């Protein structure tokens, strides 16, 4: 029975919360932030064993078999370290670092210490998106894929750390281009990237990127997109395409649920936007991935299952984003390296 | 752990098989089948303790708690009564009995002999149409309901057992009107119904109805329609829209799944139709409401926590198809009773 | 140049002087209204060659060949008859008349004064609804049709003669079954009709009724439902489906014209829902149908060409509506005639 | 009356033989092709007055005010430019020119003859796509604009001319780019670009590009995507998004006339894909823009209404192109000049 603690009891130490509390052989044992008033909140709400107060206690403790970081991006590179410097094992919401060399440093810390690393690419995990790829992989009906493209929108994360540099490590390239490449590479059953381009926009007024879009080329020639944005009104948008010799196949989340809902006040339960017509979510949390995500890593650490989806896509996807901030920058397309294709 | 057995493996047998052997607090411990080969094609694909080609057998051993009856439809009654009697609970595929007779005489009997009875309304435990569900409730947005419509179509039944009155018990209306009406009724929080109307077609050649549309008035003021269909080509269609006098709310189960899917040849997985544009399903059986439905009457079977679906909805839902088929006859608008309006 | 007279200077005076103006074959020469200060400003707004103020002075005048009457209800009949009688063509809104007899009588007058005399029907003629209708004649695609449905709903008119019976005549079913009526008619080849069954609600508080099901049993086997409301919030629904045994086709109107807007506030020329996501209309008019009704009555004056939908159709529908109240009357399933199936 | 020469019976001659037949303002007066079979098919199918299978005798005739020229794209710059020479107005299917230098010297020497040159911008003209810019001028509702997407994809041009340098002038960067790039200009009200980045593909067996994506940066900050395709199966896709600071809105012309159709055969005037699931078209020619653009060029001859669309778009459109293909080979982001950002 995975003891399982979860460190940052905001929105997505809650998600995950509830994963846990949710799964057979796994329990909900420790809850930590900053903030012990949230810490115990969460711990009651999920019926956690219970609130931690102490960072170091929390890693001290033997009782606690796997740490999920729901923390600003800035720390996950320190806390990830410790724990595992520590004998826990890891599961770290995306970015799991904030550059490559934070997340290279992660992945030989966990060899070092034999422990099961995770990253929080849930999407990857997504039913309907695990569905498409089989899609994609039929060669005999799609053929062979040259075109993909994913697309993620939002108006923006509402945190005051999601602004400042040193607290998120980047805008919306790194905070939600990171879940576009990994879907990207990962919609083409792990392509290799040769080349990346990139430009990023600062919509709102004074400075971090609010809207980006990423192009890779790939080995085999096809061609990614990644358009992301944090100044989209009008309700969260992840979607894919991807396009073959022979077929298409089109993926949609939140606008593919199969329901649709008017009122002129606005629905009781229903997020953004509020009035008029909406499309109203059903089981968002495992349509989106984190129960299979989640699931994955309590197996991978009660029996040693391997990861299906390691940490070297992280690795790969860090340095891609990289890669896009530097093409941003010098105006050109270069390959992972950092060299010009020309 | 509450130890399961099928009773006829085919479609709905494996389907239930596959929602069984997931469900950590149960066990496929049986599958039986009148062709034996079946049944040990499905116990394999589903790692089923053993199959059982023997009912008397499989009613007997004090091994199974519940039996989960996924035979055609003619056969529910006999077979649920006979498990029943001999200590078994029971889950029977809808139609639960082919007339309000034998529904509520296994109810009775369930009674008797203090068992779970549940019945196979799977699409009132989908999680999309619960949230439809919780919207239509929403009284500040949705106002007062007065309209509900529920739409099932398909390209008809395969199986030879679905032509024939005798195995099947009646035609679309039955088969398909059956989940339509409970899910209008149980879109409108139980609403009681107080006339009910509709007409029959035969479109496909010489015989049972292949086509129906029941209209229910409820209590309320608000209307119901069921629209069902076993000659609808171009995929099954699933789905229901609620009006309110402030709100509307509509579901779409097989193309609300956000996927969309081109080929001329064909995709592996993908049902019918094949080729062309197709709407690939992802997780079917959950969306369709099997997973919460059987987890419910898993639980309770294994703790004691009451149906919040009940077989008396089955009685409710009889009698109204019933009233429809009397309805088409005498072309008329009936109450339950059978009188005119 | 066929020389046209607008009766009633609201909403639909306006749509029809609109696609009136536009016509190289016609003028448009005069507007009439009770409120004189309305034809005035419709006739300005569209350059009519006068404002008319006098329906004795309208009727004797030899200029004009065509009256549209776009008057309330309860007044088509006696303004048509009066019409026919001067000696004018006429093109009256639905309904033509408010019952079988007095839509009878109108086509009795027209076919003695020798004149044109057309309805409203403009459905018929929408160029989407067109394309729908092919498509179901063709044979070898959709097989034969056995169901066909039209849905019309909306938040109800806002005029206040359509609340009274005396002026409107009728509730939904007269107001908006009389369109579902004839697209099922119509889709399916002017089908005959052998039954009708139908049931009224009254959902507002008090009264006529607001909404609607009507289902017709046709000589070949299938059954048309037209389902119409007054109390649907959130947007205008026109749709259409027809199944066969072989195919399968589907028609809307204001939510398939490709445009899709979302703003908090409200766009400028935006209808109704005003904010959040809305389907925004282009060329609604003829979308609708209107110029190319408009344009068959102006070719059949201009040159006797015969209408391809005529007012025998109107009959057939008040026919059809008639016996829907009656079958809702007396909770049973009618024949043309009146008499119960059984 | 402005009298109408056609040149060029294939598929876009077609296209505008048709709204040519259909304008009162106007008279088809002659058809001309190398294939003088083509021409009359389609004089007689439109009514035309001619067959006119002489180049040399259609622009010494008097009687033509104006030629529309639908021929492969290198063919465009010489004809246009012996028409307007020959003292006609001239309508060119675009691209206008194969270059910015062919566009310049069209536009000039249209000046110096006194005469209307107007390019095949349909899109420009469609209601639907004139509808969608004033929701995105709507500034207090949209806010500013920031991005803008266009999309243009289909399985690729059959005929031979296209697959051909010297005939085509180049793959699809120009032939849908050209269209993609002056919506995006003209959805944000003839935004001045000041940076090009485009990475184009070769999808399809060895050779000119099938498929490319090219981006602008505009003055204001907001950003242009032309996402274009030649190898893309399902039925043609033309689609448009811009997303401002306040709202967004979306365009879609061919999945998005309200129709759909099922069918396992295919219906018989419905396009591609044949089979299963379709979208069928109605009045796809005026929704496309054709008409309206039409009728601007003829208002435009007739009685000397200024173009709302001139033919410097083309040029600033040109430009664009010219600088993708630029991006492409050296890799980077460049200005208009050809300079590096
Ligand atoms: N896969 C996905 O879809 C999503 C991932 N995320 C990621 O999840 C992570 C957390 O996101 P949320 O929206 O922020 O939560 P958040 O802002 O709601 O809360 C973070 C919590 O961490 C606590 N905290 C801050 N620093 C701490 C420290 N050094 N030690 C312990 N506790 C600390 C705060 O008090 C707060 O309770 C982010 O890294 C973000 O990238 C966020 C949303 C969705
Ligand atoms: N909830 C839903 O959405 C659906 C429910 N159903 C229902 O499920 C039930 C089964 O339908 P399907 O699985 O489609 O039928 P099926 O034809 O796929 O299989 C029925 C099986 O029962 C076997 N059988 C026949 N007589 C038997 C006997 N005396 N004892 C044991 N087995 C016997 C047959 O050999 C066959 O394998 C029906 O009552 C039908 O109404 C069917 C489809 C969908
Ligand atoms: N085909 C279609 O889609 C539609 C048809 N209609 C029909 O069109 C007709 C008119 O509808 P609108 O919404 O009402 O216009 P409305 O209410 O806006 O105006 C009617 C006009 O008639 C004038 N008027 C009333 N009685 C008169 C009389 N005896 N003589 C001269 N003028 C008179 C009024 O002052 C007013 O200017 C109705 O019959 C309705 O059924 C209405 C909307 C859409
Ligand atoms: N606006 C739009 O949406 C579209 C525009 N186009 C454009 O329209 C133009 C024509 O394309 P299509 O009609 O598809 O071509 P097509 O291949 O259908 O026909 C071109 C015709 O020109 C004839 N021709 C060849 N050389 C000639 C000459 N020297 N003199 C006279 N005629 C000659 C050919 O026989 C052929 O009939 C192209 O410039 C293309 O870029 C094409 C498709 C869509
Ligand atoms: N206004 C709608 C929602 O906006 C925020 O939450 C969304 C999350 O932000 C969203 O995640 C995306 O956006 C976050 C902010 O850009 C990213 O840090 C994250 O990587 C991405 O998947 C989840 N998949 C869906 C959540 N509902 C907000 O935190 C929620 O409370 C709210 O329900
Ligand atoms: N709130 C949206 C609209 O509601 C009314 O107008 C609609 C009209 O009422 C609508 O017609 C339907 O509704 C009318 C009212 O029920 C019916 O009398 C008519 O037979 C039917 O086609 C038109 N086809 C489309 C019009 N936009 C209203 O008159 C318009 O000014 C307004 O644009």
């Amino acid at each position: 029975p995975v003891r399982v603690g979860v460190v940052g009891a905001g929105f997505m130490g809650g998600v995950h919360a509830e994963v846990v509390a949710a799964h057979p052989g796994a329990r909900l044992e420790a809850v930590h932030d900053l903030d012990p008033a949230a810490a115990r909140d969460l711990a009651e709400r999920f019926r956690a064993e219970r609130a931690e107060p102490s960072w170091a206690d929390l890693l001290a403790d033997p009782a606690i078999d796997l740490l999920i970081i729901t923390t600003p991006n800035g720390l996950h590179h320190r806390q990830a370290a410790e724990a595992l410097r520590a004998g826990k094992h890891v599961l770290v919401e995306k970015p799991l670092g904030v550059t490559p060399e934070q997340v290279a440093e992660l992945v030989e810390l966990a060899g070092r210490h034999d422990r099961v690393l995770a990253h929080g690419s849930n999407f990857v995990h997504s039913p309907k998106f695990v569905r498409a790829r089989q899609l994609v992989a039929d060669t005999e009906a799609f053929g062979r894929p040259h075109l993909v493209r994913v697309v993620f929108r939002n108006s923006g994360p509402e945190a005051a750390w999601a602004a400042s540099k040193d607290l998120a490590g980047g805008g919306a390239l790194l905070d939600l281009g990171c879940h576009a490449v990994e879907l990207c590479r990962w919609l083409l059953d792990g392509a290799d990237v040769e080349s990346v381009s990139a430009r990023l926009q600062r919509v709102r007024p004074p400075a971090l990127e609010d809207q980006a879009l990423l192009v890779m080329e790939f080995a085999d020639g096809a061609v990614g997109q990644c358009d992301v944005s944090w100044v989209t009104q009008g309700g969260e948008q992840v979607t894919a395409e991807i396009i073959g010799t022979k077929g298409r196949v089109e993926v949609d989340l939140w606008t593919g649920m199969g329901l649709r809902a008017y009122s002129d006040k606005g629905y009781q339960d229903v997020w953004d936007p509020e009035q008029g017509w909406v499309h109203p979510e059903w089981e968002w949390i495992r349509a989106s991935g984190y129960y299979h995500q989640d699931g994955t890593v309590i197996e991978a650490v009660g029996q040693g299952i391997p990861l299906t989806h390691g940490p070297a896509e992280a690795l790969a996807s860090a340095r891609v984003l990289a890669t896009g901030y530097r093409s941003h920058a010098e105006g050109r397309v270069l390959r992972l390296s950092g060299a010009p294709v020309g």
